[PDB]
Parts: structure tokens; sequence; C-alpha cells
């Protein structure tokens, strides 16, 4: 798996406005949410030591409050459908957060595509 | 088990206005008390390597302190009754920090109810 | 054990002006130094895998340090007679480093006592 | 191995510019983007658990993110040809990050040089 | 072995100036430069898992870092001698860094003293 593979998806320009951590089935996990310019909303959550995504929660973690503080434009990697408990998904989401990027446009951002 | 289960409970909303730290029984712990703008006060404990919630200890650490330093409202989800020894119950709480959330209104914040 | 024990001690309402790593012992440890007011010195210290209240160094590092660098009134919670080694005692302090509170004035803190009954 | 062998490479008085992270392979990784002041780019990207310079990942992350968020102009040293899976070197680099540095001026920085010899 | 050692050395009343992290076999490591008012200058580095000090890495770079942040005058404890690949000890140094304290003069810090007898 990587990142910048060829798969759904990424949304760019994204201002980190939320942020939730909590605990379930003896994993910590986090959950962001990003809104961009034209109202468009994106959220994405990562848990320790989880599915094929674990090794990155403390990476991400450290980046994602980062950015939650600056307030700057980023780019949010993620992969739907990972996170499969019902009332989880109902709550917050089924994405996992796979990556993060700072941006330099509303479209542009450093590294990978990650898209179909 | 999970932080939004249909279970007690949450206040939103809350102010982290007082830190304590120690240790038990070789288990570092922590501790965070919260005010409600109504004045309505609710108390939680994180202890590493507890039973149910020693998992998220770190995290919680990080965010609450995280969330102590910046002074904005925010939800703290708790479980009741966790705490068991009388001295530790009588000095702090019973209530185990089970989860925090950035909050949008005063009720509404971000991630799962957890509600009974 | 607990850092709420009816035990020796505590000194509230200190402002943390002093800080110092070392190691002994394969060992990593920081000590700190702070003033009530009052006017009293209190020294502790905690070291990382140390016998009784080594599970807390990394917790009590982190909070130790943000309330240096706040400056604010906070709690000290401490066990007399920890450290042994005599010129570690001599320069520094036998106190071990056992918890840490926010205070709301110079003797009112949050969390437990930790005073002799 | 070393920081400072006498390798390719380092670029002197670096603004960290850009800041990515990723995973690949299991592996959390993260990358930076810094400008000379002529605005010439260096990247390199830093691996938990990689080849030689995994055990520097935790170090990197840490330094390369303090100098991100000060804007210091900073040494970044690095070695091509680390990492080999074309769509990842395509789309960022090949570069591992190895080290970092303060500096003084421009081209003047602490710690070693990482730098080819030259031939008499 | 102990920071406190009757041994080489210490700096007092330092302002952390530069700052190098890097890896050289297999082991991280960081490096800082301190001046003090006068304008003499003292190197140590530290480095994961080598030799003696390699266990106070860790607390000995958040330290570090934070006093280079801050600019604030503090004491450099360390060991001469300690690193000896020729290319290290030419480019940057070849002692050790063993602990950090804060100073309240240029010469009176917090902790104790490395001296020799
Ligand atoms: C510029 C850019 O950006 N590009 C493009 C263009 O091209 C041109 C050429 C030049 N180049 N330079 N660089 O074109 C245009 C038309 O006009 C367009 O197409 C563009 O693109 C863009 O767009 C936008 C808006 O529409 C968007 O879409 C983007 O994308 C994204 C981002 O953001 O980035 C991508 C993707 O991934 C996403 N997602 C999906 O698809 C699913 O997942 C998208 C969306 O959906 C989101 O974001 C929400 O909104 O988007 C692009 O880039
Ligand atoms: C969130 C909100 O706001 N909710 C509600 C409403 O609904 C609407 C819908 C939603 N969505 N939107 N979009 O409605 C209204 C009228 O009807 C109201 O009711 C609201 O509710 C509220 O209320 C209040 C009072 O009355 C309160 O209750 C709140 O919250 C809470 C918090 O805080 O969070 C919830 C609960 O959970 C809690 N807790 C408990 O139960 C314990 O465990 C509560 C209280 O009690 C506390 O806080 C104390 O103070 O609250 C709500 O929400
Ligand atoms: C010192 C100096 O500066 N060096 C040199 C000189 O020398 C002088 C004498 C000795 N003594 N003192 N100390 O010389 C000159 C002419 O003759 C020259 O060559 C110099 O060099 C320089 O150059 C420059 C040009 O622009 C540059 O190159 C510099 O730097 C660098 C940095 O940045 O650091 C170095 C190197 O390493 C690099 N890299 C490479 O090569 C590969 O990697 C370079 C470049 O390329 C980059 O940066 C881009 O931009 O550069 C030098 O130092
Ligand atoms: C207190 C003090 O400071 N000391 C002294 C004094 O006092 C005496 C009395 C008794 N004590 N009190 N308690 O006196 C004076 C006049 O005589 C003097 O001597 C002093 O001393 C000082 O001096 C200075 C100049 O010379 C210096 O030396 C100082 O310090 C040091 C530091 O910095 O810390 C010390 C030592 O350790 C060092 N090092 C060595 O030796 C080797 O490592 C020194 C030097 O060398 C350096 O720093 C260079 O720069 O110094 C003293 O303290």
């Amino acid at each position: 798996e990587w990142t910048g593979d060829a798969r759904d998806g990424m949304f760019s320009g994204v201002v980190i406005t939320q942020f939730h951590t909590g605990q379930i089935d003896n994993k910590p996990y986090f959950c962001i949410e990003g809104k961009q310019s034209a109202g468009s909303s994106i959220s994405a959550c990562s848990m320790k030591n989880s599915s094929v995504w674990g090794a990155s929660f403390s990476t991400l973690y450290n980046q994602a409050l980062y950015f939650y503080t600056t307030g700057q434009p980023v780019r949010i990697y993620y992969e739907p459908g990972v996170w499969t408990y019902p009332p989880f998904v109902k709550a917050l989401t089924s994405n996992a957060l796979v990556g993060l990027s700072t941006c330099t446009t509303s479209t542009e951002c450093f590294g990978p595509d990650r898209k179909k």
C-alpha cells in the first residue's frame, strides 16, 4: 500500500476545523474534520496499531494537531470504507486518514496525487 | 468498548481549568477538571495500563494538556465508576476520561454522542 | 503506593524557577527547584526506570517543563529520602517527584493532599 | 555510514517550505521541500525502519517540523538514490534525509560537510 | 557514573546557538554549540544507544532544543574524549553531552558541579 496509490482519494486546500480523540477495541484513535473554502467537507480517522494504516497513527496525529493549530490549508489523503463498525461509521466516518500535505494553492499541494 | 457507546456520559462546552498528574500502583495517571459556562463541573482521570481505558492514556494526556493550554470549550467523554480505590475516588473521581472533542457550540461537538 | 498517600509531603503554590537534567547509573533524571511565597525552597527529582516512582518519569518531565515555561503556581508532591547517593543528595535532594497539580490560590490546588495524619 | 561522509550531498541555507507525511509498505514516512536564496529546491524523505537511515526517523521528524515552524535557514543533508519505488521517486524523491543543521549564514552552517572531494 | 562526578567538566552561562542532528553507525545523534559572555565556545554531542551516556539522548535532545528555543543562559555538562572517530571529532567534538542546567548568574547554575579535583 501507499498514500500515493491511484485510488480514492484526496481533498486539497482543506483547513482542519475539528478534532476528536477516543478509544475503540483497546486502541486509541483520532478523527479530523476539514472544510474547503467552497464548503466541501471531509472526515478521516486514524487508529493506533489498526488495519493497514495503523503504523502511521503517531505521525498523523502529530501532523494533524499541528495543522489544526496553525489553521493552514492542507491536503487530506483518505481511504474510504476502512472502518466498518456501524455506529462508528454513522457518528464519524469510514474514512481512514492515510496522509497529510502542506499546500501552495487550493488545489496544488506537496507530494503525490491520490486519485482514481 | 468505544467512546461512542450508548452510556454515561459526556459534558459539552467545557473549559479545562485544572490539571493533576501522579502515580498509583506503579501506574502514571492524570486528572482534569472542567467548568461549563453555567459553572457546572466535571472531573475525569486517565491511568496508564489500566483495564479498559488505559490504552488511550498518552493520547488523552497530550490532547487534554493541549486543550488546557488553548482554553477552548471542549467535550469531555467519561465513564463513571471505573476507579474504585476509596481515597482516590474521594480526593479525585471515579470517572475515567474516555475521549475528547473540539466543539462548534456549547452543546454541539465533533464526533459521537456518549449518551445513555 | 499513591501520590495522595497520607505521608510527607507537598508544597503548594510553587513557581518552578530552576530545571536540571542529568544521568546516574545508566538512567536519565530531571530535577526541579521552586519557591513558594512564603519564600521557602523545595527540590524534587524524577528518574527514569527508578525503583518506586520510575513509572511517572515521562509524564512528570513533560508536566514539569510545561509548568516551568508558564511560571504558574503549582503543587509539588514529593517523597523524601528516595535518592541515596550522597553526592547526589548533597548537590540536589533526596526528594522524589511523585506528582504535580495546578493551583487556584497559593495553597488550594487540584487533586489529593499528601500529608501525614 | 555517517551524515558527514564524503558523499553527495548537502544544501546549505535552506528554508523548509513544504511538508508531507504518509505511509508505504507498512512504514510511516515524511518528506520535506526547501528553497535556497535563489529559489533552488531540495527534496528529501525519511522513513521509519527503512534502509540504513531508518534509525533517524523520529529525530529528523521532530527537528524538520521544528525548522519548518521557525522558518530558519538550515542545512539539509541528503543521500540520493535511496528510495527506488518508481511512483514514489516520481511523485517525491529518491533522496533520503540524513541530517539537519542550523546556519549562521546562507552557506556557513553548524557541523560536518557532506561533500564529494574535488580532484587535484 | 553521574553528571555531578568530580571530573571534566562544565561551562556555565552559555547560550545554545547552534544545533546539529545526524546519524553514525546506525545511531542517531545531536550536537550543540554554546557561547559564553566572553565569547568562549563549547561543543557537545549526545548519541542514542552509544557509550555510558547514551541512555540520556532523548531527555538531552528535548532539553537542549528547549534551551535553544528560549535562548536562556545554561550550563553544559560534558565529558571530553568520548567520541573517537577522527572525522567526527574534527568536524564536531569528542565531548559527550552529559547534562544541562538553568542558571541564575553566569557562574551560578542549578544542580551539581562537574569539576576536577
Ligand atoms: C490546476 C489544477 O488544479 N488542475 C486542473 C486543471 O488543469 C489545468 C492544467 C494546469 N495545471 N496546473 N497545475 O483543469 C481544471 C479545469 O478548469 C481542473 O480540472 C483542475 O483540477 C482541480 O479541480 C478542482 C475543482 O474542480 C478539484 O477537483 C481538484 O481535485 C481534488 C482536489 O481538490 O485536489 C482532486 C480529487 O482527488 C478530489 N476528490 C475526488 O475526486 C474524490 O475523492 C476532488 C474533489 O472531489 C474534492 O476536492 C472535493 O471538492 O478535487 C483538481 O485538482
Ligand atoms: C446538541 C444539542 O444542541 N441537542 C439538543 C437539541 O437537539 C437538536 C438536534 C441536535 N442536532 N442539531 N443539528 O434540542 C434542544 C431543545 O430541544 C436541546 O435540548 C439540546 O440538548 C442539550 O440540552 C442541554 C440542557 O437542556 C444539555 O443536556 C446538552 O448536552 C449534554 C452536553 O453537555 O453535551 C448532553 C448530555 O449528554 C449531557 N450529559 C449527561 O447526560 C451526563 O452523562 C447533558 C448535561 O447533563 C451536562 O452537560 C451537565 O451540564 O448536556 C444537550 O445536548
Ligand atoms: C568555503 C566555501 O564557501 N567553499 C568554496 C570556496 O572555498 C574557499 C576557500 C576555502 N576556505 N574557506 N573556508 O571556494 C569557492 C570557489 O573557489 C567555492 O567553490 C565555494 O564553494 C561553495 O560554492 C557555492 C556555489 O554557489 C555552493 O556550491 C556552496 O555550498 C553547497 C552548499 O549549499 O552548502 C556546498 C555543496 O556541498 C552543495 N552541494 C553539492 O555540490 C551537491 O549536493 C552546493 C550546491 O550544489 C547546492 O547548494 C545547490 O545550490 O553548494 C559551496 O560551499
Ligand atoms: C562561586 C564561583 O563562581 N566560584 C569562584 C569564586 O568563588 C570563590 C569562593 C567560594 N565559592 N562560593 N561559595 O571566586 C572567584 C574569584 O576567585 C572565581 O574564581 C570563581 O570561579 C569562577 O571563575 C570563572 C572564571 O575563571 C570560571 O572558571 C567559573 O566557572 C566554570 C564555569 O563556567 O562554570 C567553572 C569550571 O568548571 C569551568 N570549567 C573548567 O574548569 C573545565 O571544564 C570554568 C572555565 O574553564 C570555562 O567556563 C571556560 O570559560 O569556568 C568559576 O566558577
